[PDB]
């Protein structure tokens, strides 16, 4: 009734000493799916990034091998990728072919489930708008290629899903939401990231409500006003996975006195020692900054939490905010959750004393999920 996607990310492995994370760290009871982050493209077809990723491809699948009901997927694009490789693959019918082509053999070869495209995004950061339609045929074209091949090899058909923007202007510029609906399987709404230092002012990564002082284009930074923007704009509830972070967003305070929601700020905060990102800080991260007795927040519009120490603040998400949202979401009727990233989650435990994987747990018994099944 409720899915659980996690997101792995490939970088993860480098991280120093606690911090390194690899596909054998994942619980595989944890999560319904688990979404490998990322491969890339060259020549119009689908490749790994990293040395070792055939080697961790197989330790991520073989994870399958202890929980039969498990799926994975592998994940094209995100962030960094930007969007040249895109627009000149789905540029015409034979580079898009090529593609297709290139990603059914390479799924059935590492034993992947499925592709997540992560086009961040088709219409904007130089992508022309024409992308918008040709990023509709790309998964048209893809879903019947999956449905033919299922046919041909009797074997379930591979999946296809998206990871698709929260902010309404990319939206608008990005994606034919009724007909995309039809070919996905499942849209991983990026429901984070709402606000961060590039602001100018202190603010959430991933509110659930707007705040009261909200105006403008400021009210639609919340993951309500966004769900039920993808969900009246034509996507089905239960296609509608809502995005959970397990990382927070800081910045250098202006002013060391204020430290409300909205505060000005003169920069992002400083890089965590294991994540190594300006500007954000693992959940793990985080409850160091804690026990080194920052004074906790809570935002109670927005249901989250934030805490601050000196001239540093951070917004955030944990139990109490997870629980709520997961509430929140089941009453709403969506779909389920996915999380970006499970190497960001207090995966050893060590860190905040709530247990292994204490964001993602609270998801799993708040989905109903604790009495999956796990087993070969
Ligand atoms: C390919 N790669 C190698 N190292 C990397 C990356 C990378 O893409 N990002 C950016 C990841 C940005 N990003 C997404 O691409 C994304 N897609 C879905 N959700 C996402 N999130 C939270 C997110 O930060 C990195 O930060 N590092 C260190
Ligand atoms: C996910 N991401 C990772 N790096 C990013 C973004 C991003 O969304 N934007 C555009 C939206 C506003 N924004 C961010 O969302 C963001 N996230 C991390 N850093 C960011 N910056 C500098 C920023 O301007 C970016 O410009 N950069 C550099």
């Amino acid at each position: 009734a409720y899915q659980l996607t996690c997101y792995f990310t490939n970088w993860a492995q480098y991280r120093p000493g606690l911090g390194r994370f690899m596909p054998d760290d994942i619980n595989p009871c944890l999560c319904t799916h688990l979404i490998y982050a990322f491969a890339g493209m060259q020549n119009n077809e689908i490749t790994t990034i990293e040395w070792n990723d055939v080697t961790l491809y197989q330790a991520f699948n073989g994870l399958k091998n202890k929980n039969s009901q498990l799926k994975t997927l592998l994940a094209i694009g995100g962030w960094n990728f930007g969007t040249a490789p895109f627009t000149a693959m789905v540029s015409t019918p034979e580079n898009r072919q090529t593609f297709i082509t290139s990603v059914i053999k390479f799924l059935r070869q590492y034993e992947f489930d499925g592709l997540d495209f992560d086009w961040e995004y088709p219409g904007s950061r130089g992508s022309p708008p024409q992308d918008k339609h040709l990023f509709t045929v790309l998964v048209q074209e893809m879903r019947e290629a999956f449905e033919q091949e299922a046919k041909q090899i009797n074997k379930p058909r591979l999946m296809v899903t998206a990871a698709v923007a929260a902010g309404i202007s990319n939206i608008q510029s990005g994606y034919e939401i009724p007909q995309l609906s039809q070919y996905l399987d499942y849209i991983h709404v990026m429901t984070y990231d709402l606000h961060g230092s590039w602001e100018g002012y202190t603010g959430e990564n991933s509110p659930l409500y707007k705040y009261p002082t909200d105006t403008g284009s400021n009210a639609y930074l919340n993951v309500d006003y966004v769900m039920n923007y993808w969900k009246d704009n034509g996507a089905p509830a239960e296609k509608l996975i809502v995005g959970f972070p397990t990382y927070g967003h800081n910045f250098i305070l202006s002013n060391p006195s204020n430290t409300g929601i909205g505060a000005p700020t003169s920069g992002a905060g400083p890089a965590g020692p294991y994540a190594k990102e300006s500007g954000i800080w693992a959940y793990y991260e985080i409850c160091t900054f804690l026990k080194n007795g920052a004074t906790q927040g809570w935002d109670a519009p927005q249901e989250v939490p934030y805490a601050y120490q000196g001239n540093v603040w951070v917004g955030y998400d944990n139990i109490k905010s997870f629980d709520i949202k997961a509430q929140w979401l089941k009453h709403n009727k969506f779909g389920g959750a996915m999380v970006w990233a499970i190497d960001l989650d207090d995966f050893t435990g060590t860190f905040c004393n709530q247990g292994k994987f204490p964001l993602i747990s609270t998801l799993k018994k708040a989905l109903g999920l604790q009495s999956a099944s796990c087993t070969a």
